[PDB]
């Protein structure tokens, strides 16, 4: 078509590319781990990799279980994928039930089989094992179901994923068997971090291979939301990458549709969306971000034995992480046949039970001037959400619509919070107009005091697992500072919410070690923002007095020691 508004790096993409507003609005989507690895249903999705490592557990249980490594190979689990009790609407009607908004099915994992009608890969589910366009089913019955339809990508790690297999007598051996990769060792650096060392984790073929991929799941399916793998970041992949996100981003301006990537590291929080596997953020993050997680605790596809998460455990994080800016992407993992597991089921239910009452406060909404208050933070960063935390009515969760405040416990209580983020000194000439508990017909009793404001429950709980209330007041707050460390000095970072229907000007003023900083802002009415300070001159970070100000009102002093 010649549309070429995006080239092929960082500087171009940031220059035309923002984050769609559906997104930011959409806050939930269902992840779909579901592909031959469903057969064995042993360990988890990694069983391609481990099988293939002599002495591991799963490569012990293969032996005994199907057979020796030169006999029964991981491909040979293609015609047990039947895939018999797959039904598209029937899955849509799940995820539509859970309130999601959109769907992220996988098209291909590390296990080198296409989930979709693939023309280079001859391993496919259109030609193989449940012979049918998996992805193109989804697809359709995604839009009869009136949702947004995503597909992530995990064939990058395809490369690598089979290099055990070389090392041991295995089908593996046999190079002309491409389902298996370029079979090289998996790439160095520990987390997520762009740095591969000495295996670069990726080849010429695979890179080819890979926009390949990219660009007939582009070209046929036309995603709203492409999300990738880890080492899709590591340096020697990312000239490959940003050649795919030009050729998507470009089509998807002759769409006249707003699409989305994910990538967990490597690319500037601008021209794509963070995402963080199985953790969330401990801040409010400028850019809109996604936590992707499993139902289950140990795998992404279905195992026996799973250890599903509760309800109350996962609408706590995404309460959470809606307060900070991000969306949750929620992963189920259907059984071999199709069939989404009952207790699965049964989550997605809850939650969606919850937003039918609850969603006001989350759909379309943005983060406040604070994301939480009280005792326990909660979970942060990856790879740390399998732990629930225990907590009570005083944790508490903001987020804002429309100028109204919602203010989330996620317990309940038989008495009365007091909500300290709207205690005086944060606030000027704030006046509560209105307090109200989401699917609660009780007149909720309130009182604002210099602690804060007093809210004291009804009898009677409109749901489970969270309880909001929706605060419609006028006013300006200011959120306590953060400090940040940088050389010489410190930076300070506050938001300020404007909820009056006037326009307003706001003095903030940063006493460090003596030294002096003041800004005056203008904030619009019904409005909020992002001030940003800096106190130079510190000689020491861990010895800094501190003193805030909000229009000559101390706001905070760190009158206690380290
Ligand atoms: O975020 C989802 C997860 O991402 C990677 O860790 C994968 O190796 C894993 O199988 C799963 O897909
Ligand atoms: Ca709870």
């Amino acid at each position: 078509k010649g549309t070429d508004v995006f080239k092929a790096d960082s500087a171009s993409i940031a220059q035309n590319y923002t984050i769609p507003e559906w997104f930011k609005d959409a806050k939930f989507g269902i992840f779909i781990h579901w592909g031959v690895y469903s057969v064995p249903a042993y360990g988890s999705e990694w069983y391609s990799r481990w099988m293939y490592k002599e002495g591991h557990p799963i490569n012990k249980y293969h032996v005994q279980t199907y057979g020796p490594l030169t006999k029964f190979g991981y491909k040979d689990f293609i015609p047990m994928f039947k895939a018999e009790n797959f039904n598209a609407d029937e899955w849509l009607a799940v995820v539509k039930s859970s309130g999601a908004q959109y769907i992220v099915p996988v098209a291909e994992h590390h296990d080198g089989f296409a989930m979709y009608s693939s023309t280079f890969n001859k391993w496919n589910a259109v030609d193989m094992g449940p012979k049918r366009d998996i992805i193109g089913e989804l697809k359709e019955a995604t839009k009869k179901a009136g949702l947004r339809f995503g597909l992530s990508s995990h064939r990058c790690e395809n490369a690598w994923f089979y290099e055990y297999g070389m090392e041991t007598p295995s089908d593996v051996q046999d190079t002309t068997i491409t389902l298996y990769g370029e079979r090289l060792h998996e790439p160095e650096g520990q987390g997520m971090t762009p740095y591969c060392g000495k295996y670069e984790g990726s080849n010429e073929r695979s890179r080819r291979q890979f926009l390949m991929h990219t660009y007939e799941l582009i070209d046929k399916y036309q995603p709203e939301l492409i999300w990738f793998d880890w080492t899709v970041g590591k340096y020697p992949f990312q000239p490959t990458f940003y050649k795919f996100m030009a050729y998507y981003y470009n089509s998807a301006l002759d769409w006249n549709k707003e699409v989305v990537v994910n990538t967990k590291f490597g690319y500037g929080d601008n021209i794509q969306v963070f995402d963080i596997e199985r953790g969330k953020s401990d801040r409010i993050r400028e850019y809109p971000w996604q936590t992707d997680t499993s139902v289950g605790k140990k795998s992404w596809s279905y195992c026996v034995g799973e250890e599903n998460k509760s309800p109350d455990h996962i609408i706590d994080d995404f309460v959470d992480i809606v307060s900070k800016n991000g969306n949750l992407l929620l992963n189920i993992g259907p059984k071999a046949d199709g069939t989404i597991t009952d207790e699965q089921k049964n989550v997605l239910a809850e939650i969606g039970k919850w937003l039918k009452t609850n969603g006001e406060a989350i759909y379309g909404s943005r983060p406040w001037v604070i994301a939480s208050e009280g005792h326990n933070a909660g979970t942060a960063g990856y790879m740390t959400d399998n732990t629930k935390t225990e907590y009570t009515a005083d944790d508490i969760r903001f987020t804002t619509c429309d100028n109204n405040l919602y203010a989330v416990s996620l317990a309940w209580t038989d008495g009365s919070v007091t909500i300290k983020s709207l205690a005086t000194k944060y606030c000027r000439n704030v006046e509560i107009e209105s307090v109200e508990m989401l699917g609660s017909s009780e007149k909720i009793d309130y009182k604002m005091t210099d602690e804060g404001l007093v809210v004291n429950f009804p009898k009677n709980k409109p749901t489970e697992y969270a309880h909001v209330f929706k605060i419609k007041l006028k006013g300006v707050v200011v959120s306590k500072p953060l400090y940040d460390k940088v050389d010489n000095g410190c930076l300070i970072t506050v938001r300020v919410a404007n909820h009056n229907a006037e326009d307003a000007n706001v003095t903030l003023k940063s006493v460090v070690d003596g030294n002096e900083v003041s800004t005056q802002v203008a904030v619009k009415a019904k409005s909020e923002q992002w001030v940003k300070m800096q106190n130079k001159d510190v000689k020491s970070f861990d010895d800094m007095s501190c003193k805030f100000y909000f229009n000559d009102n101390l706001t905070y002093e760190n009158e206690f020691k380290k």
